[PDB]
């Protein structure tokens, strides 16, 4: 039940731990810095996630589906699959458990290049282990054709963006002998993937790739603004989405253009390890906020990045969410919820999404309300400190309202859920107005491909109300296994 929860949540711990980890080397000067010399963050992350008892399913082989995990999950390190229990092995390719007086497989890593052929996708051909023995992992495989008993299959690509996959349940079909090209005999399995299971992400991405594609029924919402087009599908009915002025950066109007922030001292790249100083950095309290590939840290109450007038490059540590959308989204009908939004690749845990654009009003003004209040993005105070008090255990609200209802960008298309992927993330750069920051959504988990983006709309029960002014309901479809069952 809230077993699907709390498989995410160690996920993101341990993945906060990581970049803290990260961010604390790319403080060090150059020379200090121990990612050369042998840098495991995921090894230290997991030893203290497991010194502090945040380890699942310790000491206990499953067979078949494990709970909280789902087809399709995506993993950034191998350890995370020892971390949640679903391969126990630190590097062999194959997990097995007892079973009666024999032992058969319970998981398996298909570390590499896959066959990517749509008309074998539920067929996996698997090598087996200097010729290959019959014994212990090999032998279990083997067993496992008689025992017709299901085996989990992990896709390894030969890092970062969805490197292993999770693809499901498969049975073992049969095994046989041949001389590898090491020039010994190894060992080789056919599986077959257990029918009634949701499709490969990979084979939907690779349907996703055709210009025939089922559903496609716009090329670009954005109507070429945007640097990458964001297209439109919908395979429920025949309805095409709603018309809007797509509007890809947030613009002020007169009674807010920006008053000159406090600008910055570095020509070249800000960080903490170049010793001279950074105005911008003490903004964000003596840290950088984002690692050096992009990604988030962790959530705060505000980062600061680099303005107009900072005489850094563009490509400064602290300039990422300023530079737009750089993954390819695209919206898609839902069932139930209207419109929502998706990436046609991995995003990988920490990754900028996009910003909520619209027009800027004050609240009086939004209390004044007419036509559409589905579009109003209320800023102020949404600001999660869960994860940093569980870390910390380890080792003001705004009157102001974004409408997208008439101007606006995807943003606007995002969906509410009660279990997340998605978490907004207020960010100052052109202005230090502190009532109205940029509302700039960011990856708390790593996204499969083609997964439905969504964050908490955050509203109180029973304070939204109707046109002619009273206390109005709205049922959550979101899904999830802990859902709050009402939007507002
Ligand atoms: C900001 S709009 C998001 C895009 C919208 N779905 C559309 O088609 O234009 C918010 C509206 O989407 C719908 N919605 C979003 N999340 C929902 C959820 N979890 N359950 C039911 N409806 C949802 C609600 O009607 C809500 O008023
Ligand atoms: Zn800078
Ligand atoms: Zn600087
Ligand atoms: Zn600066
Ligand atoms: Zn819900």
């Amino acid at each position: 039940d809230s077993s699907r929860n709390k498989v995410k949540e160690t996920l993101r711990l341990f993945h906060g731990v990581c970049r803290k980890i990260l961010q604390e080397d790319e403080a060090k000067p150059e020379d200090q810095r121990r990612k050369g010399k042998g840098l495991r963050i995921d090894f230290e992350a997991s030893t203290i996630l497991k010194r502090n008892g945040k380890f699942l399913n310790s000491g206990v082989h499953i067979l078949g589906e494990v709970p909280g995990v789902e087809v399709g999950d995506e993993f950034q390190y191998r350890m995370e699959l020892n971390i949640l229990g679903i391969h126990k092995p630190s590097q062999a390719g194959i997990d097995y458990m007892k079973y009666g007086k024999a032992k058969v497989a319970t998981s398996i890593v298909a570390s590499g290049g896959y066959d990517d052929h749509l008309d074998n996708s539920d067929v996996l051909t698997y090598t087996g282990q200097e010729d290959q023995k019959l014994i212990t992992g090999n032998l279990a495989l083997a067993t496992s054709i008689e025992k017709q008993t299901p085996v989990r299959v992990i896709r390894g690509k030969h890092s970062k963006g969805g490197n292993y996959v999770y693809d499901g349940l498969y049975l073992v079909e049969k095994y046989w002998q041949q001389v590898g090209s090491h020039g010994m005999n190894v060992f080789k399995f056919q599986l077959r993937r257990i029918p009634g299971q949701p499709e490969l992400s990979w084979v939907e991405v690779k349907k996703s790739k055709s210009k025939y594609r089922e559903g496609l029924c716009k090329l670009d919402i954005s109507e070429g603004k945007e640097q990458s087009p964001i297209s439109a599908v919908n395979e429920i009915d025949d309805e095409k989405p709603p018309l809007f002025t797509y509007t890809v950066k947030l613009i002020y109007p007169d009674w807010c253009r920006p008053v000159p922030p406090k600008s910055c001292c570095c020509t070249t790249r800000c960080t903490e390890a170049e010793a001279r100083v950074c105005a911008c950095v003490e903004k964000n309290g003596g840290e950088i906020p984002y690692n050096f590939d992009g990604a988030i840290v962790g959530a705060k109450p505000t980062i600061y990045e680099c303005g107009p007038l900072c005489k850094c490059p563009s490509s400064c540590y602290l300039r990422v969410t300023q530079h737009g959308i750089k993954l390819p989204l695209e919206i898609f009908k839902t069932k139930s919820r209207g419109w929502g939004v998706r990436c046609l690749k991995s995003i990988p845990i920490g990754s900028f999404i996009c910003e909520y654009v619209g027009e800027l009003l004050e609240d009086s003004e939004a209390e004044r309300r007419i036509g559409n209040d589905e579009y109003l993005f209320d800023i102020g105070n949404r600001y999660d400190n869960s994860l940093a008090q569980g870390m910390s255990e380890l080792m003001e609200s705004s009157g102001f309202t974004i409408d997208a209802a008439s101007k606006g960008n995807v943003g606007r298309f995002i969906n509410h859920s009660c279990s997340p992927n998605l978490y907004a993330q207020n960010v100052l750069y052109d202005h230090e107005d502190s009532r109205i920051p940029h509302v700039m959504f960011f990856a708390q988990d790593n996204i499969p491909p083609l997964q439905e983006l969504c964050y908490d709309y955050n509203y109180a029960l029973d304070q939204v109300r109707d046109s002619k002014g009273n206390i109005k309901q709205k049922l959550c479809f979101c899904g999830a296994a802990v859902c709050r069952r009402r939007l507002y």
